């Protein structure tokens, strides 16, 4: 399978102040190289699209997205898709990128949204997906408020009574350090739950298959133990295959 | 016809980062200056009040606003009214400025609010007009959440079935690139809709007339095509004459 | 009486810009220094715990907090408790600090929360306590949206019919410049109100006593009329004695 994987490294800008004075330091954080590694190890052929490309070169055509068996959006807020540089800084007229994605799913394409601070509703409600059009595509309902459920203690998920390829191979989950609180839509399937809330949900949107994972595939919610985990590489591949065109 | 126009230029402070290092550049983005000239070309005598002046020398009396036939508020959030330098840095007691505006309208004042990231509920719910004395003055209900509807692809508003002098001269709107999502109150008149939502809303507040335009008069929601439109200047002049005292 | 007092000074970072260029200046505001000097000298033994001490060395066992009669949280967001440095930057696993306070209170410890921008729901909803274990502990329900009610004109609180030790010695309040808007829960007693909303709410959490004060013990809501009040010091001492474990 061929997938489009949309994600990015956090940029970090650090102001250091003492008394009157300040200096800065800056750096980056590294996204999901590990998850991308795992996906290349499994069958999967991946096109990584960083947030920068999305902002500057996002495809303007359904056909441009047709060769992908599935799309993944990992911890990028909607603003990034809706306020591309040409829209925000030039006032060119540009296709709704999110509508393209939703159109692409309706024709059989698969979609996976992976949680984090910039997923679903997100920290300070900045991911803001509920107000988008994708809302209608996801097998979940989102909150109005900041989404995060922070779990410094850690908390481990339990699989669901539902039996599924993704979830068959294992039973004990590794600790996760948080997730986006979601509500499952009526006719969707919850495969695991965390702190009583849903963790993995599947639904369809017309012809296409949709999946939400409510925690992050990486730090800090995706704990060292979760990245470690014997089942991590295959879990992710199964999910991808479960939504294949 | 004599009006008080409250608005401003955006200030932009830009942090450029690469590896360890940053440098910064700064500029101003240019506000409603186009609209101001247009009003001046019609009847209208305009007192331009920048948010700087709102912050330092806002009138302390609703009699001081009384020489104005209307007050326009353009994409300036409530914080700017409620947290004048006196109040916020010095704890000096002063009249709630939104209340003076409310009083002013009640005694027959016109009020226009023009949308943007800092109108109504606003980007990230920052403009925050809902939790404000002005919420009952306006002919609209507002969302608890981030208001914005972004239309990178643009969207042409339509005139409603209500007939009006404002909307009389033209049938077809130029595209706009976003608007605040609002709900028309009961006794209010919707003259135009965009994307199935109210664009232009007239109502009353005791003896005063009130208007809500849900998009922006400037970039980036205000498309160039909007700005260059043969009707733009007469539309805004009309809107003002309409809400005159 | 020995209490844990949790708060901080504001750090201020200032970007000054003019045309292209900027420079910066930075400083500190001030925490509850007055209020602390007031609590001591009313023979209250006070451990001051700055955020930062919260962020690096926060008690991780029940035994640790047990030697405290009450805990004071003043103007500190939930993020500071949940996202300590070791969770957020180190990827360690530490226990939920707010479970800790909850546990403590249930075991008969007293809690006081003082309002401000990072209390309750807080400014731009950042304090975020409603999506938190403490929500359950507090004698108030919190809003989904931005909590603040700004009162630049100031408003005098009025005592309630309920007779109480805290409330006897005065009847007229000095003006406050804003507060967090809350709603009293059922089994809870409101001892004072401001602008027709709760200001002093008393309650219990299993074996423990809880108190919410809806305004700030310091600037800018905490007016100079409030700090120079005759009843100021005694008022807080009484609040504390009222929640002594």
């Amino acid at each position: 399978m061929k997938i489009l994987f949309i994600g990015e490294s956090w940029h970090i800008h650090m102001i250091h102040s003492k008394g009157f004075d300040s200096f800065t330091s800056s750096k980056y954080e590294e996204g999901a190289d590990y998850l991308l590694s795992c996906l290349r190890q499994g069958n999967i052929d991946v096109d990584y699209m960083p947030a920068h490309i999305v902002q500057t070169r996002f495809p303007q055509t359904a056909e441009a997205l047709a060769c992908y068996d599935a799309i993944v959006i990992s911890d990028i807020g909607s603003n990034t898709f809706l306020l591309q540089n040409r829209t925000f800084y030039n006032m060119d007229i540009i296709p709704d990128a999110l509508q393209l994605i939703a159109d692409y799913v309706a024709e059989g394409g698969g979609l996976l949204m992976i949680g984090g601070y910039l997923s679903f509703t997100g920290i300070e409600a900045k991911a803001n997906y509920k107000n988008t059009v994708l809302a209608e595509v996801l097998p979940v309902d989102m909150l109005d408020v900041d989404d995060r459920v922070e779990l410094p203690q850690g908390c481990k998920a339990v699989n669901t009574a539902v039996e599924h390829v993704i979830t068959q191979p294992f039973s004990e989950w590794p600790p996760l350090l948080g997730y986006n609180k979601l509500i499952a839509k009526e006719n969707s399937q919850v495969l695991a739950e965390i702190n009583g809330d849903p963790l993995l949900v599947m639904g369809t949107y017309h012809k296409g298959k949709v999946c939400c994972f409510a925690s992050d595939c990486s730090p800090h919610w995706g704990s060292p133990q979760f990245l470690q985990w014997e089942h991590y590489a295959t879990f992710w591949c199964n999910v991808l295959h479960t939504i294949k065109k």
